[PDB]
């Protein structure tokens, strides 16, 4: 089983937001959308926007999920590493196996999927505060890319579903993620391998 990655904007005009960072060395989250790709480092605040053209209805939920991006590794599930999972970094919410936490709600709701093991992380939606235009979500990523016996240099994407309050599919996106010590600097070094591609 694999879950799907079409973007799929709904009734709501459902798509997702990101900030501009740059590339600086200190940076610590940095969106490139020449690659659709977010590069961040370990356990550090990526903030991701929520954005619709109508408001859903309430009981709307907003998921979470990581799954490998080459074909030949979709089927695995994807998980944090075996030092990782054991470091007992909890937040008193999460798995201590999951990949990708919501950080600041307490209304997060972690899911390990009973038939395909796969695991997510649901919030409900909640209007944007006022004076603004649109709901952000601060998602944490607790390995590395690279992290033996996990990742394992293998790239991921998170897909983002907008589901109503049984589940079912509202809207979906998606971006490719790296986790990794200087996110300023293979954001240029990737940006640059596009352009002379
Ligand atoms: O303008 C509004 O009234 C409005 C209401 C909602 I509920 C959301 N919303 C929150 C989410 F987490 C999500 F996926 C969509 C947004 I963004 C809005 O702009
Ligand atoms: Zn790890």
């Amino acid at each position: 089983s694999v879950p799907s990655q079409k973007t799929y904007q709904g009734s709501y005009g459902f798509r997702l937001g990101f900030l501009h960072s740059g590339t600086a060395k200190s940076v610590t989250c940095t969106y490139s959308p020449a690659l659709n790709k977010l590069f961040c480092q370990l356990a550090k605040t990526c903030p991701v926007q929520l954005w619709v053209d109508s408001t859903p209805p309430p009981g709307t939920r907003v998921r979470a999920m990581a799954i490998y991006k080459q074909s030949q590794h979709m089927t695995e599930v994807v998980r944090r590493c075996p030092h990782h999972e054991r470091c007992s970094d909890s937040d008193g919410l999460a798995p201590p196996q999951h990949l990708i936490r919501v950080e600041g709600n307490l209304r997060a709701e972690y899911l390990d999927d009973r038939n395909t093991f796969r695991h997510s992380v649901v919030v409900p939606c909640e209007p944007p505060e006022v004076g603004s235009d649109c709901t952000t979500i601060h998602y944490n990523y607790m390995c590395y890319s690279s992290c033996m016996g996990g990742m394992n240099r293998r790239p991921i994407l998170t897909i983002i579903t907008l589901e109503d309050s049984s589940g079912n599919l509202l809207g979906r996106d998606s971006f490719e993620v790296r986790v990794c010590a200087c996110p300023g600097r293979d954001r240029r070094t990737e940006e640059e391998n596009l352009r002379k591609k």
